[PDB]
């Protein structure tokens, strides 16, 4: 059933709310996911001024429902499944030698659009680190998350870590504590072992007056033999 809201082009409508040692920021942005390509595209809006943060930190928390499943791991794809009325998902996301964000969004349908609602808090992080400081390049690599079920809760797990490119030309660590849980309490598909591949394009729009990202990207499901 869930997986049959995604059959064509889905549009979407991002908010997050945050506060980054107690710097209070707001963004919005709307965009079009396409699941059985894997393919999404957000433009996104901050409406507060100029982030706190660096963009790139944010790419994260800002749809695991877009993914493409092959036809061969279908039943393996819970976050479809706990569609239309969705899932919670939280993260720790610790910072290398810095502070951490704690998020809890909620994704789910209002009327025919999917809708991604997260709270953000960052503490303990440092004002000449790399994130307080502004020092990350404005780009992302690939990555896999890898998916595991989590049979008490009825959801999923998953941890990872993510590199930040810094501008001086290292790379600073993030890593990543999620959990999935449905909001409704239907049938959701609990999977076997895989992962999630992630590509991702950070971009501008030359015509635009906020301070802002476009960000495009590419998730296909991998690793269930046959």
């Amino acid at each position: 059933k869930g997986e049959e809201l995604f059959t064509g082009v889905v549009p979407i409508l991002v908010e997050l709310d945050g506060d980054v040692n107690g710097h209070k920021f707001s963004v919005r942005g709307e965009g079009e996911g396409d699941a059985t390509n894997g393919k999404l595209t957000l433009k996104l809006i901050s409406t507060t001024g100029k982030l706190p943060v660096p963009w790139p930190t944010l790419v994260t928390t800002l749809l695991m429902v877009f993914a493409r499943y092959p036809d061969h791991m279908k039943q393996h794809d819970f976050f479809k499944s706990a569609m239309p009325e969705g899932y919670v998902q939280e993260r720790t996301i610790s910072f290398e030698d810095d502070g951490y964000y704690k998020t809890r969004a909620e994704v789910k349908f209002e009327g025919d659009t999917l809708v991604n609602r997260i709270v953000l808090k960052g503490i303990d992080f440092k004002e000449d680190g790399n994130i307080l400081g502004h020092k990350l390049e404005y780009n992302f690599n690939s990555h896999n998350v890898y998916i595991t079920a989590d049979k008490q809760k009825n959801g999923i797990k998953a941890n990872f870590k993510i590199r930040h490119n810094v501008e001086d030309g290292g790379v600073q660590l993030a890593d990543h504590y999620q959990q999935n849980t449905p909001i409704g309490d239907g049938p959701v598909l609990l999977p076997d072992n895989h992962y999630l591949s992630y590509q991702s394009v950070l971009s501008k729009d030359p015509n635009e007056k906020r301070d802002h990202m476009v960000l495009k990207e590419r998730v296909t499901a991998a690793g269930i033999t046959h």
